[PDB]
């Protein structure tokens, strides 16, 4: 079914911000777990396979919509080099992720793909409830300390 | 996350409805039940239950967008003395609780709050569901009269 | 049954510190479950809910004496900024709520209504051990030290 | 155990209030079954069998405190003709019964007979119970009218 | 349906007899109880109750003849002192209630309320077989002796 | 929780005689268990179980309160040389158990202690109940004999 | 059977010694219960017990060689007011204790009694054992420090 352009545009640039967190998550996950911090590495393996989910439903409707899917332009992966580091680039990689979110929101209204609108949107609930974890993880830093914290993501 | 400041004073204003429809529900529910009329007693219950619920997803959603919720202000409790009053005084509070939710998703998409409104819009068909039992309650009263209405409430 | 009017108004008293108590547990559970301190969280949701069902058994009481629960005036809510200060607001709250059982008790003695006493004085047991549980909360703050013992109410 | 005289005298009161109880409750059920008001009939029957656990208890205690239980003197049943006196007779016996029980706990707790003021405490529970699901149906009949009323009893 | 006059005096006499046996058995068993003899307090409760269910019978019959049941007239009581002159109560109680049942029954014979003979003649049965029970208990005491015939009847 | 100093006092009595009883009623147990009375050694044995529970809960509640159980003080234990002799000597203690429970309650009345009341009431329901025990066996040695009672009491 | 009159007294020393283990035991573990300490406090508990079930068979063999077990001396307990304190104490009296088991161990040995001698290398084991706990839980403190180590032992 012929999707509107600008739509296929917005999903894709989605799309782009997904693969980013693919891979950042995927190689935090596997830094903490070669660090022994394996409740930390479990945790951001699977914030890696739920954007991988999403990238999914991304694709298949820009297929849907008569599109091409674009896998190929990977942008900058912000890739931290401590636990606190880490946790502040993830964090600030989602708050990218969730202003595109709604300006793609704001043209699928715009031209009625409320379909589309609807996808965005459940992806934006799942983005968002990322940033909470991730603002209470640099939180619980603050008050436990921060070799507490590690302690704490050790075992799983 | 920081919220929309106007957002968070709506989402507080929803809340304070909810608290006065806990109350007021819970109060009607005991009523019912000191009276033998059991089945009513229930179901009442069951909708401050409900309420609950919404208010928790209300209180957790202001947390995050880092507002303080109001927990304090309540507002005036509509106690009906007999069971079709009490029925009319929670239809005269639902009514007002969805001109609110109509109001805050307006202004939720106004600011690109698509979660929030998300929120409203399911506590909305709530409070639609509500609406649609007590008004058939009403009816059902004017068809059956109200001692068989009554007698059809006694047992769970 | 025609309750004693004195009565029912200390019912109608305990049943106002219940309410404020719900509000202020429920509202610290929900702050420290948005900090990562998801043990403080959980238990205080119980004693949010714990108190609920006093406050039930004392509207139950009131109407079978033939009064009026009071749902509509809720006194001041005791709101910690941080776990220190929230633990000791919980506990200067329920320091009062013993002191009014206590006289209420004394009441119901007075005037024969020993049912009334008794759920009184069951109230008062859960209400101590709740005091049991502040007291030895603070206590450990003390020993352990503040970090190590919000990391350990990290996970529930 | 030697008991104090006067409480023996005050457990001999109860148990002859119980004894009356038992069969006023007895025959009024059999009544209400012979009718085919078989949900009353059940009811009135277990309201009997309970009577009959706290005759028991009042004779056991009693014989502990090495005094003669009364079994010989029955008072005076109040039977009723139809059943909204049947109910009205019961309720005036149980408000009997529960101004005895009140003086029996006042002298018990003067004498320091905490046990016998805790037994005569939980049969007050009862009794209370009682009046309630009597004022209870008594109301009922009002609201619902009686031919409801008596309808939604044919059927246990 | 409308039942011999006669008839249902008898009836009335049978069920007095039977609430007199009711109370003292009862009695007895309890007070076996308290002396260690839970063997006999066992069996005399059992006795009881099962002439509760021989006057319920009674009390639903007389009904059913539109009659009144008389439960307000309670005959003397014959308690004994100790263990032997408990169970010589209970055969002087249960030979008198023999001879009265044979009385009801010529009667119901002769006005032809066969189905009142048959009630009366299952009644008489177990009579006769409480009798049996009490010979054989007063024999043992003499083949055994008093003091193992206590032993005995310590245990359950 | 800062408990009332006499209260206090009067909970360390109550387990200094719950101390005494703990350890005269084990030697009894092994006493009787020695001599081949092992129903007598059973029972006995579960009796100074049940009396070390009430003393778990003293201290507890002693604690609670903010003082010091009292372990060291054991006063006079009253052990018999056969077994009318211990079973005497079991009731001579527990009547002046009883006597104390009374005085605590008193107090714990008097100073609104309602929840160290409720737990001596509990206590001196159990100290009943092992008087209802004790002077049950010394009648059953003067109804069967010793000889008797004895054999009746060598196999559990 | 008749036994040398210096084991017995040797059995007796021993037999107090573990009476005053029992009760220090105990306290100490319901001082760390109520501190929030709850695996200290059930690991001493279970301490407590295991003194319990030694001492059992000190009274059960004393009986069996015809003397007379002493449940009246009770020596001084060591109660320490925090953690250290209260692991050190214990310490101290289980190294008494071993002294004493093994001089009594030497008299059996010469005399002949060896199944006392098995009776109390068995208890020296279960001694052992614990001065290995304490030792332990000591040396964690300084490998640890001291927060950590309490934070480690509040959950059970």
């Amino acid at each position: 079914m012929k999707g509107d352009k600008k739509v296929i545009q917005h999903l894709n640039k989605i799309l782009g911000n997904e693969l980013i967190a693919i891979n950042q998550y995927f190689l935090h996950s596997r830094m903490w777990n070669d660090w022994g911090l394996k409740r930390l590495g479990a945790h951001e393996y699977h914030e890696s396979i739920d954007e991988m989910k999403h990238a999914d439903k991304l694709i298949e409707r820009i297929l849907f919509l008569e599109g091409l899917p674009n896998l190929q332009d990977l942008g900058k992966l912000l890739i931290g080099e401590n636990t606190q580091e880490m946790l502040q680039c993830d964090l600030n990689l989602e708050l990218k992720a969730t202003k595109d979110l709604r300006e793609a929101i704001v043209h699928c209204e715009q031209v009625h793909d409320y379909v589309s609108r609807d996808l965005l949107k459940d992806i934006l609930e799942s983005e968002e409830e990322h940033i909470d974890y991730l603002e209470t993880q640099l939180g619980l830093i603050q008050k436990v300390g921060l070799e507490n914290y590690l302690q704490s993501h050790m075992h799983e």
